[PDB]
This record gives structure tokens, C-alpha cells and sequence, in this order.
């Protein structure tokens, strides 16, 4: 054997030879540091029995373990596989025990496959039998994509294993973690995934969520796959050099859907169309969003406001941590610390800004007749709590308040018990979102208030490498009871069904609105819901480092709206990390300065009323907005197509190796590069400058630099920004609230390639009504340049927005001088424009002209 290839036979323990005999597996310590001593032998597990059968959807197989005493608890020796050729793109197995029903994942988007397999196949499926063995190849150039045949497939009932070998070490995703890169380490690496509220460190823990998909890109034409597990038990996956990856999980079934592609955005497409696309946002929740944990008093909150407000800070959204609450209670006030909350609320929204509250999802316990505690109350009258194992008394634990009970989200009547929560609070305060917190779900004590009894789920025979090593650690019980199932099978779907009942709560209290749902615990298709973030990180070098990875990873998860803790949610920030974070975090999806209690102020009006930071801050949040035409745009896309947001190189440069594995650069979607400065002393980044024409966006000079590392110098008030050639990108004049600057006139860079020509779009509709898309109430439309002409052309006219909005300005970057400038309008002279020209930096703009919104146009120039 190749020792890359070893699969290792004792995932649980230090490996030793006498339990290498006593497993019936190979051993050989001779090997290089983290190659398996102890491994699989060639024959170890399944083996088909008799004849696959046809059936409409694709073939079933009968598999039969070639017997063996238990390891890892009970062995399943006749297991069912059924395989369905779902779409072209698209191929779907699982391996089911024949005999019982095991858990599955009730998703709330995947459904059963009815009716028959598609036709014109992309993939073709090879099933091996002696022993059994699943191989998916690509049917263009035979590219072998999955092939289970590196090792055994293990089915005991705690214990389901799987490997495939990969065709490249190109491989992205897996989730939630801190991988430091994004393009994966495959030297022998284990990444336990099961929820768990910790700290998003460089110790390559569990985090918040489980995300099991990843994406390979197989070579550089781009043609991609993707694989994804449907399982919500606790798993590891095991990387190594073969390449190969192996899931290991500790109970449900293996449900696989394997992707296939053109390109890494076209994987990304097929996954997303599976497990659901993403929520559009509400336009607003683009902005810039402020808060901290404990600004103590209300008081207090509002002289950050003020002093933020007072710089014209680029600032939409303002949250409300637990501090609002009356002793961190759930939809309470506290009516000394936080008197005039309503009176508060109605400033923020006459300035135009939005309020999101933070709502955990434990309930205080403690109501009495003397002082009752309404949401317990009415919780318990409606008995929507998780209960402990005897199934009918609430599990009782600890959080914020103190003990507390747990809803139980999976119950329809606890979305019913929810939904009256908020429109109660609601009345009181008007905020405009909610923020989800605590849902991994998070106990501060383990397992409940009296433990956890010793049984096969709270100690299974196997545990993959979670923090603290146990399950209920900072949790539920395992043996927990909610209307899905046990904790054990559910745990990971928490924050899940949390955030599909509080999307179901928004339906009574922003009717037809999207709103805005941020949540902290997510599972695959949470995208559909729900913003996420990356959690409490720390004001260091290495964690603004580790965000870009980390947007990158939840946009391919179908979560483009994610961002870290801006300057860092613990510790002091200082200055300069703060001043690049703010630049940085200016393009994050999601664009949220947060802090953790007690630590001196890191908003950037604290900073200093003429100081670096804020007048840098308040330029590239100007930036943002001036762009958040594009952005929408771009979630449009990945709402519609499933297209990321934040994107990596590859997924537009994929033909050039160099960039496979850059992570301190990102794109938005195809067109706009951003180069952080990202250590600490530094003026200058070391960056790659992908194989386009590129612009200098704040100058638009045409950079020399085309498909090479560069030093890009980036004094202390500068983020690298470049737009791409080929492209044309909407902007709209911006203004400190998106409510304002919604009403501006708009703008188009015009960025040419080598051709002179570009592409853009621009998808328009207003902003906040929920399914304007699926409903067709929008505006889309396509802009081409093609030398001497700018052709805008609309293809779905269906909203016309009642602010009469107007392209007043276009700049076109990489030209040659422009003369006599026409515009026709439906194809009808027509005015004459101004024009200025910059002929060293070869770059027009064109101005004293009014291209209505919702119009085809047509302008024209000679050279
Ligand atoms: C950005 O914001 C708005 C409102 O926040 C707008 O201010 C208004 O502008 C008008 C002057 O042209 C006034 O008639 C009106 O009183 C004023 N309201 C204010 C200050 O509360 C700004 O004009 C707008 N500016 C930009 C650049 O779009
Ligand atoms: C948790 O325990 C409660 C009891 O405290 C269960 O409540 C039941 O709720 C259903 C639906 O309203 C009623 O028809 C039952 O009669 C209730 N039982 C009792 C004993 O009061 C609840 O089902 C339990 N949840 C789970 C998932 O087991
Ligand atoms: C890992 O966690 C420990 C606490 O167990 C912490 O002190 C340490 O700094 C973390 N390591 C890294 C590499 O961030």
C-alpha cells in the first residue's frame, strides 16, 4: 500500500498492534509522522449480494457485511444501497440499515425524489462488489470524482464511515471551523464537526455550526464537483494526502449527493439548488451595523449612536445585546437601565436606521403569582420545552438569566408560542430584525442542571474530537426529547429550526417583509433563513487574518451575508488593527462592529472626531454604499442562480494554479478585487494580481500588473480596490442611511477589456418586500459596451420604483478619447452630454445626462 492511502483502522484510541489483530486490520509503523499505523486491509466490510435492480429513479443493492464481532457497538449486516440519478448534475446514494428505520434529517427544503432518472447524464456510477465499492466519474474526459474504494464502508449503529478519493488537492469547505486557509491542508487533518458554542481560535475546533459540503475543483478548465453529507449526528471528516476524505459520523444514515460542474460557481449553483439558495436581504441590512455587548445603559447607547452619527458614519443598523433585557430575560426591558427604549427607537427610525434585538432562545424559569414571567408562562401552558429523557418534564438548564428551559423549535406549536412572543414584544419596542444567539444550543451547565445519566448516548462508543471530549459538554442532555427526535440525532439542527421558526414569526411581525434574521448556529440550507456570523473572536492580527477564509467558506455554504465581529469582539483593539479591520470590513457581506463587554469602545467615532481611523472608515463605508447597487445585484444572483457573493480568485481565475489557494483577497462576485493590508506595521501587501485588465477604482488608472505577485503599496489610510475589465458595475451617490441614499441618482463604471468592451446588470426592486423575486415585481436589467456603443437593454420590467432614479454619470476606465457623445432613447435621438477626459489616465466620464431607470438606451461615440 501506498501510505497515503492507509485508512486509518484506530480513529479512537493510540494505536497499538494487539488491537490491530483484534480489529483484523494491517499494521505497520514504519511510517512517515501522521500516516496510520494501524489501517484498513483490502478486505474488510461489505460486499454485494446478488444482482443490483433497475428501478425507475436508478438501482438498489443489498450489501452484506462479512461478519465480524462489534467494535464500535452493534454491526448492521444487511444494508440497503439506493442510488438516484436525481438531475444531470446532480447524483444521490444512501446506505440505509435493510432491516430498520434509522434517523434521517427532516430537512425543511430537501424533499424525497419521486418519478424517474434524468436524462443526459454528466456522471456515469460504477459499483464494485467484491467488496463493495461506489465510483462517480466525470462522462466527458472520465475523471474518476468519487470512489469509495480507497477503504471499507463501516455501518454499526454509533459508528458509519465512508472515503472517497479526490482527484486534486483542491478542496474548499467543511464547516464551521477556523481553517486559517481556505484551500485545504490535506496532510492528514481531522475536523470534528458538532455545534458547540466556543471560541473561533487556532486550535481547529468544532464551532457553531456543521456544514459537511465541499467543492474540489479537479483541474484548471474549472470543471468542479461537490459532495455533500445529509447527517446532523456528530461527525469528523479526515483529510490526507492520498488525496482522500473520509466522513466518520456517530449515528443516522450516509445520505451523499455528489455535484458536478463546469466551473467552481457552477458546483456552488448545484448545491445550492438542492439544499435551498439563499434569503435576498433587505436592502437596508447591507449597511453598516454597530453594537456591543454591554453598553450598560441606555444613556450610553445613545452617545455611541450621537457620536457616530455626528461623524456622518455610512451606518444603517443598531443592536441590542442582552444589556436591553430586564436580568437577561427574553422579551423584557429593563425599565431603569434602558428607560425611553421606545422613545430611543423611534430616533433611530426617524433618522432613518433600523433596531435589531438580540433574543436567545432559553427561558427564564422563575415566574410566580407575586411576579410572573409571561413567555415561561405562556410557554408552559402550551408545553413547547425539550424534555429530559423521561419525555414529559422540560429539561432544565442554565444560561443568561439563570435556569432556564429550552423550546423545543421542532414542535410546529413552538414556532405558534414564539411568534406571539415577538408581536407581544413588538408593541412595546418596534424593532426591525432579530439577532439569534446561544442556538448551538448553549448551556453553562453540561447537559442540564442535574447531568447527564451514563448511557449509550451521552458516552457513545466512539466520539470524534469535539472540544472537552463529551457531547453534552455547554449543552443539552443527548437523550434530551424534542418532537424531531433525540438531542443525540438533532443537536446540530438547533440553530436551524430556531431560525425557520423565527423566518415563520416574521411572517405576523413584518408582514411581507423580509426583515433580517442573524444567527450564530447554522446547519446546511440555514442560508435560506438567516445572516450568519462568525462569532467571539479577539482583537488580533491572526483573527482579521482568519475572517477572509471564513466569508469565503459560508458563501460556498449558500450564507453569502457573513462576517466577523469587526475590530474584534474581545480584548482592547488597537488603533491600526482596528483602522485595517474597518477597511477590510467595509466589503464584508455582512458589515457589523461588535465588542465584547467591558473593553474600551471600538466604534469609530471613539476613535477620535478627526482622526485616521474615522476619516478612513467613514471613506471605504462610502465606498460600500456607493456599491451596494452591485451588492444587491449580487445576492439577487446567488438568491435566483446560487451564485456566491464573496468569491474567491479561483472561482473567476480558476485556469491560473496561482490562484488555488489565495485566501487574503477576495472578489465581490466577479468584478471588484479587494487586497487587505493584514499585518500588523505593514504599508504594503504582498498580493496576486489575477490575469485581467485591471483599474485602480478610486482613480481608475489601468494598472501595469497582469497575472503575477505584486507589492501593492497601502499606506495607513488605504485598501487595495481594483475593478476588473469587461465589467460594468451600478452605483448609486451615497448617503449615511440606505433608506437615503436609495432615493440618489446612479452612476456607471464602465470598465473596459482588451476588446473595449464590457458586461454588467443591475436587478432593482424595493428593497424590502419578501419574495419580490419569486413573484416577479422587479426591474433587471443588462448593460454592453461594444466599441463606439453602451446598449442599456431591459429584460423583466415589472417595478418601477416611484423615486424617478436616473443614470446622471458614467465613467469609462481604459479608453481612448470619446467624441460626440449621442444618446437615443427606444432606439429616438435625443441634448448632448459632457464630457470630461483624463488622456493620461485614459478615463471618461460622461455627465449632463439622465438615463431614467426602467429604460433602453442607447449611447454612442466616435474615436
Ligand atoms: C442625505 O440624507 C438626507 C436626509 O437625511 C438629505 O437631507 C435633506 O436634504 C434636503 C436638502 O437638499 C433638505 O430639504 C432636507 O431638510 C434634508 N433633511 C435633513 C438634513 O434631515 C440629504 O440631502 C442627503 N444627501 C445626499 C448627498 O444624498
Ligand atoms: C414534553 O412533555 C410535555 C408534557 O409536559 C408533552 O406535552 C404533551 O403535549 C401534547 C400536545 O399538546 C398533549 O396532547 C399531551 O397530552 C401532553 N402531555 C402531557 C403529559 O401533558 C410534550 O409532548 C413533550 N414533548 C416531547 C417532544 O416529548
Ligand atoms: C487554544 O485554546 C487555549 C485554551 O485551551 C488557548 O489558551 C489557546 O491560546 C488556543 N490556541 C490558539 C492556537 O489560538
Amino acid at each position: 500500500v501506498n501510505e497515503l492511502e492507509r485508512i486509518n483502522c484506530i480513529p479512537d484510541q493510540p494505536p497499538t498492534k494487539a488491537t490491530c489483530d483484534q480489529r483484523g486490520c494491517c499494521w505497520n509503523p514504519q511510517g512517515a509522522v501522521s500516516v496510520p499505523w494501524c489501517y484498513y486491509s483490502k478486505n474488510h466490510s461489505y460486499h454485494v449480494e446478488g444482482n443490483l435492480v433497475n428501478t425507475n429513479a436508478g438501482f438498489t443493492a443489498r450489501l452484506k457485511n462479512l461478519p465480524s464481532s462489534p467494535v464500535f457497538g452493534s454491526n448492521v449486516d444487511n444494508v440497503l444501497l439506493t442510488a438516484e440519478y436525481q438531475t444531470s448534475n446532480r447524483f444521490h446514494f444512501k446506505l440505509t440499515d435493510q432491516t430498520n428505520n434509522r434517523f434521517e434529517v427532516p430537512h425543511e427544503h430537501v424533499q424525497s425524489f419521486s418519478g424517474n432518472a434524468a436524462a443526459s447524464l454528466t456522471y456515469q456510477v460504477e459499483i464494485s462488489r467484491q467488496p463493495f465499492s461506489i465510483k462517480v466519474t466525470r462522462r466527458s474526459n472520465n475523471r474518476v470524482l468519487f470512489d469509495s474504494s480507497i477503504g471499507p464502508l463501516l455501518f454499526a449503529d454509533q459508528f458509519l464511515q465512508l472515503s472517497t478519493r479526490l482527484p486534486s488537492t483542491n478542496v474548499y469547505g467543511l464547516g464551521e471551523h477556523v481553517h486559517q486557509q481556505y484551500r485545504h491542508d490535506m496532510n492528514w487533518k481531522t475536523w470534528p464537526i458538532f455545534n458547540r458554542d466556543t471560541t473561533p481560535n487556532g486550535n481547529g475546533t468544532n464551532l457553531y455550526g456543521a456544514q459537511t459540503f465541499f467543492l474540489c475543483l479537479e483541474d484548471a478548465s474549472g470543471l468542479s464537483f461537490g459532495v455533500f453529507l445529509m447527517n446532523s449526528n456528530a461527525m469528523e471528516v479526515v483529510l490526507q494526502p492520498a488525496p482522500a476524505i473520509t466522513y466518520r459520523t456517530i449515528g443516522g444514515i450516509l445520505d451523499f449527493y455528489v455535484f458536478l460542474g463546469n466551473t467552481p460557481e457552477q458546483v456552488v449553483q448545484e448545491y445550492l439548488e438542492l439544499i435551498g439558495r439563499p434569503a435576498l436581504p433587505s436592502y437596508w441590512a447591507l449597511g453598516f451595523h454597530l453594537s456591543r455587548y454591554e453598553y450598560g445603559t441606555l444613556d450610553n447607547m445613545r452617545e455611541v449612536v450621537e457620536r457616530n452619527r455626528a461623524a456622518q458614519l455610512p451606518y444603517d443598523v443598531q443592536h441590542a445585546d442582552i444589556d436591553y433585557m430586564d436580568e437577561r430575560r427574553d422579551f423584557t426591558y429593563d425599565s431603569v437601565d434602558f428607560k425611553g427604549f421606545p422613545e430611543f427607537v423611534n430616533e433611530l427610525h426617524n433618522n432613518g436606521q433600523k433596531l435589531v434585538i438580540i433574543v436567545d432562545p432559553a427561558i427564564s424559569n422563575n415566574s410566580s403569582s407575586s411576579k410572573p414571567y409571561g413567555p415561561y408562562d405562556r410557554g408552559s401552558d402550551m408545553k413547547i420545552w425539550v424534555n429530559s429523557s423521561d419525555g414529559v418534564t422540560p429539561l432544565i438548564g442554565e444560561v443568561w438569566p439563570g435556569q432556564t428551559v429550552f423550546p423545543d423549535y421542532t414542535n410546529p406549536n413552538c414556532a405558534v408560542w414564539w411568534t406571539k412572543e415577538f408581536e407581544l414584544f413588538h408593541n412595546q419596542v418596534e424593532f426591525d430584525g432579530i439577532w439569534i444567539d446561544m442556538n448551538e444550543v448553549s448551556n453553562f451547565v453540561d447537559g442540564s442542571v442535574s447531568g447527564c445519566s451514563t448511557n449509550n448516548l451521552n458516552n457513545p462508543p466512539f466520539t470524534p474530537r469535539i472540544l472537552d471530549g463529551y457531547l453534552f459538554c455547554k449543552t443539552l442532555c443527548m437523550d434530551a426529547v424534542q418532537h424531531w427526535g433525540k438531542q443525540y440525532d438533532i443537536h446540530n439542527l438547533y440553530g436551524y429550526s430556531m431560525a425557520v421558526a423565527t423566518a415563520e414569526a416574521a411572517k405576523t411581525v413584518f408582514p411581507n417583509k423580509r426583515s433580517f434574521i442573524l444567527t450564530r448556529s447554522t446547519f446546511a440550507g440555514s442560508g435560506k433563513f438567516a445572516a450568519h456570523w462568525l462569532g467571539d473572536n479577539t482583537a488580533t492580527w491572526d483573527d482579521l487574518r482568519w475572517s477572509i477564509p471564513g466569508v469565503l467558506e459560508f458563501n460556498l455554504f449558500g450564507i453569502p451575508m457573513v462576517g466577523p465581529d469587526i475590530c474584534g469582539f474581545a480584548l482592547d483593539t488597537p488603533e491600526e488593527l482596528c483602522r485595517r479591520w474597518m477597511q477590510l470590513g467595509a466589503f464584508y457581506p455582512f458589515s457589523r462592529n461588535h465588542n465584547g463587554q467591558g473593553y474600551k469602545d471600538q466604534d469609530p467615532a471613539s476613535f477620535g472626531a478627526d482622526s485616521l481611523l474615522l476619516n478612513s472608515s467613514r471613506h471605504y463605508l462610502n465606498i460600500r454604499y456607493t456599491l451596494l447597487p452591485y451588492l444587491y445585484t449580487l445576492f439577487f444572483r446567488a438568491h435566483s442562480r446560487g451564485d456566491t457573493v464573496a468569491r474567491p480568485l479561483l472561482h473567476e481565475f480558476y485556469e491560473d494554479n496561482s490562484t488555488w489557494d489565495v485566501h487574503q483577497q477576495f472578489l465581490w462576485g466577479p468584478g471588484l478585487l479587494i487586497t487587505p493590508v493584514l499585518d500588523e506595521g505593514a504599508e504594503k501587501v504582498m498580493a496576486y494580481v489575477p490575469d485581467a485588465v485591471w483599474y485602480d477604482y478610486e482613480t481608475g488608472s489601468q494598472v501595469r500588473w497582469r497575472k503575477q505577485k505584486v507589492e501593492m503599496e497601502l499606506p495607513g489610510d488605504k485598501i487595495g480596490l481594483h475593478l476588473r475589465g469587461g465589467y460594468i458595475f451600478p452605483t448609486q451617490q451615497p448617503n449615511t442611511t440606505t433608506l437615503a441614499s436609495r432615493k440618489n441618482p446612479l452612476g456607471l463604471i464602465i470598465a473596459l477589456d482588451e476588446n473595449k468592451e464590457a458586461k454588467g446588470e443591475l436587478f432593482w426592486d424595493d428593497g424590502e418586500t419578501k419574495d419580490t423575486v419569486a413573484n416577479k415585481v422587479y426591474l433587471l436589467c443588462e448593460f454592453s459596451v461594444t466599441q463606439n456603443r453602451l446598449e442599456v437593454n431591459i429584460s423583466q420590467s415589472t417595478y418601477k420604483d416611484p423615486n424617478n432614479l436616473a443614470f446622471n454619470e458614467i465613467k469609462i476606465l481604459g479608453t481612448e478619447e470619446p467624441s460626440n457623445v449621442t444618446v437615443k432613447h427606444n432606439g429616438v435621438p435625443s441634448t448632448s452630454p459632457t464630457v470630461t477626459y483624463d488622456s493620461n489616465l485614459k478615463v471618461a466620464i460622461i455627465t449632463d445626462i439622465d438615463l431614467l431607470l426602467g429604460e433602453a438606451y442607447t449611447v454612442e461615440w466616435a474615436h
